[PDB]
């Protein structure tokens, strides 16, 4: 009898959820694309404001990529709320592209109020100098990025998927698909 | 550079670098010697493998070091840079062993070139790099160079060049930014 964000959103089906990562090497192919974001205000202990899921099967175009969806809903969000300071989290599918990237920085700096947390499931194309690029393009413009570990992708199962009661069913990798992962974007970042 | 080379299959099948990876049981080491003498050629190179299962004592590692003690008492005191090709990183137990060895023997100085991380996402075998690279041991991923020497060297390609599989500077990626994580700081 409390308010939980699996209330404020269209909830995914497990199998969006998972089927780009359950049994798949980091090297593959894409099921679908998705980006599910929570809002807060300056104290993490208060509840949470509103949240969203931007979901789609893979490879929208760039205007459609969930990261632009979710600015062209933020931006107006933060017209028809009152003005305070927010903490924005992100659980998103896969890598920024460069353009994503880009809108996000240049939104980050005209609206300073608002501080952006992104949670990466799986990195793509980090060989690629772009991809490369919108990483730290996005960490000058001050946004925090970490890889999803356990913790993530279980909460994100809580929050965010049809579940039906039933817990979070890891598989085998995802640990180790983490430190691979988490090593090479600290990299980026760094170099 | 007489060795007893090994099967361009066998190389290719475990000297394959993606990351996570089954049904790879045996580690290989292939070494080099060579004088503190860049120019130096190579003194001498053996090749040695062994099943990562229980006996630690017949781990590559472990079998490299009594050749090369009584390697170093046929031959003469000098300055010995050791390099390996190993298919996968040292466990634990041959971590200690090497870094003690380097330890009493300054005037060596060892670099393993590796083409998979053993247990990368294990914090007991992750501390084994670090024991190694405290050492003074140079620990480096395997990349498209090494990947070649090591066939030039080491495999029976009969002139047949060095072909790279699929992935291989990805897996490169990958796995060169975990060791640079593992032994930070
Ligand atoms: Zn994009
Ligand atoms: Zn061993």
């Amino acid at each position: 009898m409390k308010p939980q964000i699996r209330n404020m959103v269209e909830p995914m089906d497990p199998r969006t959820f998972v089927s780009n990562f359950n049994n798949r090497p980091i090297l593959s192919g894409l099921d679908t694309v998705w980006l599910c974001c929570e809002v807060k205000t300056k104290d993490p202990s208060g509840p949470p404001l509103d949240a969203k899921i931007f979901q789609g099967k893979v490879y929208p175009k760039a205007k459609y990529h969930p990261e632009m969806r979710f600015l062209r809903w933020f931006h107006k969000w933060r017209q028809l709320h009152h003005d305070q300071e927010y903490k924005v989290t992100w659980y998103v599918s896969w890598s920024p592209c460069t353009r994503c990237a880009n809108s996000v920085a240049t939104f980050l700096a005209k609206d300073p109020k608002v501080t952006l947390t992104i949670f990466v499931a799986r990195l793509y194309y980090f060989w690629k100098p772009d991809y490369q690029q919108a990483l730290r393009i996005l960490a000058e413009a001050g946004a925090t990025m970490k890889i999803m570990n356990y913790n993530e992708f279980q909460d994100c199962w809580n929050k965010f998927v049809d579940g039906r009661g039933k817990p979070f069913k890891p598989w085998n990798n995802l640990p180790k698909h983490y430190t691979l992962l988490q090593a090479t974007l600290g990299e980026l970042l760094r170099h």
